[PDB]
């Protein structure tokens, strides 16, 4: 685990690249914080098929919650970035598997928050991913008590970790917020209303908007997103 | 049409009764508004089964748009008021259609608002409206495009004017935020998650949360719906 020199002071937000070495895995990551100057709270992000833990949105979303006063972190997943939506591809399934899959996600992320918490200090802490994000942020979610609010969607019991989801949305306990597109060419609307009512959380609500996976309107994905894990993320 | 008499100063919530006579029926109704002292926006509520226009949720509801320099207006649904949830009740059928159905709803609705309209001049105008409030919103909105935005939910398409909610939903092409219970004993999922898949407008997003009929979150139910309504009502 250490900071790998790949930084970049980006206005206000402060970006800050790392690795880690985790059962034999390379592990990078990036941190996004506010350059003045303190943090009190933090949220994972997690990247949706296909892109990396610096893709486009998710540094969207992140630069939203450093302006809220919250740091961000991403790492990639399994088969992604260092190491359209990607869930769609084909070759996808074997990028999953041969990456370690849902219990390498889970140790990766693990070790990724020690870090961060032991660089940082240990903060209240969120979960934002959708599609592979929720691949990824669901199982993390189960097994990470100090995740204390999730933003999940787009993705159901069918996905290519569909049992890993369907065995571990019970021990979700904590807020959730799941985003659902009716119209998802990738996530059939019913396969996503199986997987939220399976999350074992009271404190969830689900959002249901029209149109295509990539179709999620801009006031959801980002102030809605925003403003759902700045009031609950205490 | 006219101012009842029943009138009563609230704090800063003025209260006023009316009348109208529609077609042979009598429609009786209240009127809310700041008590101090110009409001350029209206909202229509509409009472959800075996209650009526003067219902707690409802006055509760209003009182939270007169804060936000909304008034509000209801008038009694067929069978009902002068003229749990009794969409409920086995006599709610007859109730219904003895009253006139959704044709009564809809004339008697355009009369409320024709007389609002003359004595406190047109604005920007809404729906909100839960259960029986679906039952009579969306046949409005579908009719009268003076409704800019509409609040609905905990409805489906086994309603009892189920058909007519099917036939009008095409023809809102308003904004809409609808509202389902995943648990709801009186209107299945599946049936709500039609009659939504059915609503004309694309600018339409479902939020759904767990529990029964009457158990719709507070903050959903409250906070939610009038800031909703506060910044699409324009």
């Amino acid at each position: 685990m250490s900071w790998n020199g790949k930084d970049e002071r980006k206005l206000s937000v402060q970006e800050r690249g790392f690795s880690l070495e985790v059962d034999g895995r390379t592990v990078p990551g990036v941190y996004w914080s506010p350059a003045e100057g303190s943090s009190d709270r933090l949220v994972l992000l997690g990247h949706g098929g296909t892109t990396h833990k610096k893709v486009e949105y998710i540094e969207q979303v992140a630069k939203l919650l450093v302006g809220r006063g919250i740091s961000a972190m991403a790492i990639d997943g399994p088969g992604h970035g260092e190491r359209t939506d990607v869930v769609g591809l084909d070759a996808f399934p074997r990028m999953w598997h041969e990456g370690g899959g849902t219990a390498a996600v889970i140790a990766d992320w693990a070790a990724a928050l020690d870090f961060i918490e032991a660089e940082e200090g240990p903060r209240p802490t969120g979960w934002w991913g959708l599609s592979m994000g929720t691949m990824m942020g669901l199982p993390v979610t189960a097994s990470d008590k100090r995740i204390k609010v999730a933003l999940l969607g787009l993705m159901g019991v069918e996905g290519v970790n569909g049992e890993d989801l369907v065995r571990l949305a019970p021990q979700v306990t904590c807020p959730v917020r799941y985003l659902l597109q009716w119209d998802d060419e990738l996530v059939s609307l019913q396969s996503g209303l199986e997987l939220f009512g399976k999350l074992g959380t009271k404190q969830k609500t689900l959002h249901v908007n029209p149109g295509k996976h990539s179709a999620v309107p801009t006031w959801e994905m980002f102030a809605g997103t925003v403003d759902y894990l700045d009031q609950r993320l205490k």
